């Protein structure tokens, strides 16, 4: 769930407050339309899709599902005790968190006008 995702970020990208990722580009946060303004936006685009895919599994709600995972000594691990749904979301979240750490941050891309720039 979002809390867990929020926590995967704080551990993967300590140097940056998680809210910097809450509303950025066209995909990070809400929205799922338009052209990803940059690599970091691409990370979120892939993330949004992943979630969408996970939604196909019955009763599976990526924002709310509580899954099992851990982050220590620089490693993020989705544990073996996750059912299909949990396993999927966790992986969605884990992959995004890793992508985030590797993606450059462009202050100009924070809080952009979705209605006008993501069509
Ligand atoms: O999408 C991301 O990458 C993200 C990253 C950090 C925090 N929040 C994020 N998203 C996000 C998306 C919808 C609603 C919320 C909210 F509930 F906090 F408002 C957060
Ligand atoms: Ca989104």
């Amino acid at each position: 769930n979002l809390y867990q995702f929020k926590n995967m970020i704080q551990c993967t990208v300590p140097s940056r407050s998680w809210q910097d990722f809450a509303d950025y580009g066209c995909y990070c946060g809400k929205g799922g339309s338009g052209t990803p303004v940059d690599d970091l936006d691409r990370c979120c685009q892939v993330h949004d899709n992943c979630y969408n895919e996970a939604e196909n599994i019955s009763g599976c709600r990526p924002y709310f599902k509580t899954y099992s995972y851990e982050c220590t000594q620089g490693t993020l691990t989705c544990k073996g005790d996750n059912n299909a749904c949990a396993a999927s979301v966790c992986d969605c979240d884990r992959l995004a968190a890793i992508c985030f750490a590797g993606a450059p941050y462009n202050d100009a891309n924070y809080n952009i006008d979705l209605k006008a720039r993501c069509n």
